[PDB]
């Protein structure tokens, strides 16, 4: 019944069949991306009408359509030749990966290259890398992926152990032709292993831990309505899957008394860049938009019970479109469960004789994505408290080169002649606030610090200060750890109970942005990157940081383009876009298989209620 | 055997023994802090002498002394009287804040000031907060405490909720009189009561939640012997207790293979201001070490049994002694467990085929302290990782004030009539490093970014910057969270595999340091909170940041005068002292009991290991 229920293989189906019949799905057509469109703005919109995006490609090298289907009315709604010279090339496609390897095998000069390094050619993997927009004036308009090589000595051995340095090679996927293999020096290939299954790497295994059980005798305490509808400890969402974005979170709200009061109509991490910080030509490229370029969500892994996922599990296994519009059902791709989280409020209080303790809880919903060799989990998280938080965790495999004889200033050693460039992982939530409404407003909050002098003749007192943003052109902002900055986000028509307006507050890691020379392409096409918070006025097509075609986009499109609108947002329907990353010197203990490290954000209520609202919470 | 051991029982009522034996334990005299010496430098050259340290306050008023004793030989090693006009008044002892509110009862300008305001004096609490240095010359060289008054509708009535402001006291607790009574005026006294288990204000309470349970069938994978001695997934630590400095960590070291490498010396919080930044003349004298004046561990509660702590627990029940030397034990006052924590590292990998997944587990080391209406939890963690990480945990009812009539710049407004005055909450933690030994140095390091030009013609390139800190004097350093600064500590003499210096990484939360004018009385007193990292060299003398006597101390003592001996800090015996704190600005939802607050740090292993040191455990 809901509008925001989860793509059904029926539904994938019908567009499939849809498709097919109107002449738009021949054997030269590839889908890159198939979506559900949310509903549109409309608190009154009855009328079902389920309608899906569409990205199809072209293997003969036709110019590609972007479609939109009603599966509702079995209709084709729209179809529109793609200039990509223009506006980007399509998402890379899972099938053009393996066509880097098996052109470059044949290639006399990517032979050449691996002969004088002695490398058998049936051993040598290449990691099929977007190619961004440089110097390369034939490349325009053109599907080109670039490749780097790794050794794989035998079929369960980590290629990531064996790069094979000073080589590169430029593939058009679509014409099959090898455009450059660049060949700048030789480099002794690393030659030990990084099997972390290898007992002879391992040792004997750990014999000393314990289990640890978590169950939940009653069941779990949150309830799955209309397969994807949740309820629990006062929240109410929506949780959706975007093959592009991942989860998404829809219609967060909180149930206080009887009003069920908005918080955030879409959350969704909107874009996630991996720059480089490697000089070398065969790597100064390297930048990944892991959500724009290659889609997050198709890559989504199935999660195991008790090693994945730890407790009273609920799943999701959301259904997607492969090349063809056939259904694909991801099994066990999300978990959902309530983890205890420790202390919630205690006092022992002296003159009321009371001792009061209460515990906390936070309701979990997550997804692991992997990309070549890095793993991605992706945390949304709800507390008793009304605190919404987001974690994402980075592990997998660091990306390897040589380490240069002499050192590097941009690469860590981790093992005797193994390299790891520098690098970020930058992430961008895309926030479309509802604080009680969609009329909102976004202020800077600094604290102030005071002089000594009349009316504070201790020089004890401190102040702070709120700014609001009224227009896209100022609401570009900066992160100042220094003078404690956050970000609220009120509404100004809806007062609590001591006549201020209701708002939620924004905490941010303060971690650096975007590293990169402000002239440099990878500046230009990921400019979200280089501030930590943006506003902008909502708009149905305003969907993505970068914009929506993202691979080998010349730059500017996506939030530079968006803000330059200039449009009002102060008490309008708003959406805030954070961005947060991790810096990345990799280290020797990240080696050969990387330790969780997280980054995130959360937003706390800040005169939202009237009071705690966690009062009624028993004391079990 | 061990010279970590926890404080028996017996070696306290020895020490009163001693003492009395001495002749410097009669009837006038009280115990104001007792607690064992750590071991000097010198891999167990004292065979085993089990010394304690004392501070014997006089009733009488007669000079305090300080007094060091060896229950091993039974004999007083120094005694020395204190001049506390010059170097500070003991800390606070439980009985004198009893006295404050009985001998205001009988004041006539007191009684005055109530009977004014139309109040009953016996519904009148006093909370007796520590006095600190100011104008009032009167006060030099005697103990002072300051009174500020709550009404109580009924003895189980929250009198927080009650702030009767325009009021203060000041009380000579040896001499029993009342000094000054200030009055600037009469407020309103909040009506609305702050009862959170009154049914009335929490409505019926939730049926909702469904247990969770904790277990573990074959038992904990940690042991403990000798009492506090910890063994658990390749680390080993000694727990230890001081009544000041509460939870104090020896020896953590890690088995790495077949050696024991030590990581810390000596962990623990060693002192806690909490500064109020209301310039009213009834509030702006308000400052709590919590840590030096009142005692920390001398408040510890008795944690329950799944409430306080939840799983497999176990706990140990440090002795402290009472004001008279009687032992004193603080039953289930520290809980330890271990919890899982997710993912640890997760990899699957398409060219080998090969699906990975292991999960990540920490040790829990805690205790929770309440001091009048603040309740505070301090939390160690070990991880499976190498990694050690610090929580503080907030939590207990704000304090009060009336809110004015026309709004205030220093005061959140809470309820009708009701202030919460801003504040901060900052800690200390003192780390007695021993990175593989104790040839240890500090490194301040930034990224670099680089422009755009010969050798990084993509502008893409990043780098970092390392500098050592090789004496006292440039060793005070500030945040600098655009840059991502961290600190290094490492062991030159040392080396991994690699052939680099092993060393761990100090991540802090860059939260804002103490905001008070530099030339306030609190940034004299509490200077090491106005920076983020102190590096000193190790002293047997230099235990706290503050000194050792901070009651009604004038500024003169601890960190800035450590520092500028200007000592050797480069590959030495070094000590690093990290400020980090909250700055709280309440919100409604902080009323009527605040939900936690949490802030820490932790340390990370650089380049410690010579690979994951993870790669031992099991899949489960
Ligand atoms: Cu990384
Ligand atoms: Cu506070």
């Amino acid at each position: 019944a809901s509008p925001f229920r989860l793509a059904s293989a029926g539904e994938i189906s019908e567009v499939q069949g849809i498709l097919r019949t109107a002449g738009l799905l021949g054997p030269e057509k590839r889908i890159a991306y198939l979506g559900v469109l949310d509903p549109a703005r409309g608190a009154g919109s009855e009328a079902e009408d389920r309608r899906f995006r569409v990205f199809i490609h072209d293997v003969s090298g036709a110019r590609p359509q972007e479609v939109t289907v009603s599966v509702t009315n079995g209709t084709v709604i729209s179809a529109v030749e793609l200039d990509t010279a223009a506006t980007g090339e399509l998402p890379v496609l899972e099938e053009e990966f393996e066509v880097v390897e098996q052109l470059l095998a044949t290639d006399e000069r990517w032979l050449k290259a691996l002969a004088a390094r002695n490398l058998d050619v049936s051993k040598v993997r290449v990691a099929p890398l977007s190619a961004g927009v440089f110097e390369y004036a034939e490349e325009r308009g053109r599907r080109i992926l670039r490749g780097l090589a790794f050794v794989q000595d035998f079929p369960e051995d980590s290629a990531w152990a064996h790069p094979v340095d000073g080589l590169v090679a430029y593939v058009d996927v679509v014409s099959k032709e090898v455009t450059r293999v660049i060949d700048t020096g030789v480099f002794p290939v690393p030659a030990e292993h990084g099997n972390y299954t290898d007992p002879e790497l391992t040792g004997p295994l750990r014999t000393t831990q314990k289990p640890i059980s978590i169950t939940q005798p009653e069941g779990p305490s949150f309830t799955v309505t209309g397969g994807n509808h949740i309820e629990w400890e006062k929240w109410s969402l929506d949780v959706g899957f975007d093959v592009r974005e991942g989860v998404v979170l829809h219609n967060i709200a909180f149930r206080d008394g009887d009003r069920l009061r908005p918080i955030i109509n879409r959350a969704s991490i909107a874009e996630m860049v991996v720059p480089y910080g490697d000089p070398s030509p065969i790597r100064s490229w390297q930048n990944y938009f892991d959500t724009g370029e290659y889609l997050v969500g198709q890559y989504a892994n199935s999660l195991e019970l008790g090693c994945d996922c730890l407790g009273d599990i609920t799943y999701l296994s959301p259904v997607i479109s492969d090349a063809f519009g056939n259904p694909r059902e991801i099994r066990n791709g999300i978990c959902m469960h309530e983890e205890d989280w420790g202390i919630l409020a205690k006092h022992s209080d002296l003159w009321s004789g009371i001792n009061y303790t209460r515990r906390n809880r936070r309701m979990v919903i997550s997804f692991f994505t992997t990309i070549g060799n890095y793993d991605y989990g992706f945390y949304w998280y709800l507390y008793l408290d009304g605190t919404i938080e987001f974690e994402a965790k980075a592990t997998g495999v660091v990306f390897t080169s040589a380490f240069p004889e002499g050192g590097s200033d941009n690469i860590s050693q981790l093992a005797p002649g193994l390299g790891a460039p520098f690098h970020q992982h930058i992430f961008s939530a895309r926030l479309d606030m509802a604080i009680d409404g969609f009329t909102n407003r976004v202020e800077e909050e600094d604290v102030v610090r005071q002089t000594m002098g009349p009316g504070n003749e201790r020089g004890n007192a401190f102040s702070r200060k709120r700014t609001v943003l009224t227009r896209e052109s100022e609401a570009v902002r900066e992160a100042d750890a220094r003078t404690g900055r956050t970000w609220i986000i009120s509404n100004p028509e809806s007062k609590n109970r001591l006549n201020e307006p209701v708002g939620y507050k924004l905490h941010a890691h303060n971690q650096p942005t975007l590293l990169a020379d402000p002239g440099s392409s990878i500046a230009r096409r990921a400019a979200f990157a280089t501030k930590d918070l943006w506003v902008t006025r909502y708009a149905d097509d305003e969907r993505y940081p970068t914009g929506d075609f993202v691979n080998q986009h010349s730059g500017g499109a996506g939030l530079p383009s968006y803000i330059a609108q200039d449009r009002d947002i102060d008490g309008q329907d708003i959406v805030v876009w954070h961005t947060f990353g991790l810096t990345h010197f990799p280290r020797v203990e990240d080696w050969p298989i990387m330790p969780v490290d997280t980054v995130g954000f959360k937003l706390r209520p800040e005169g939202f209620f009237d009071r705690s609202p966690v009062l009624d919470v028993p004391a079990n």
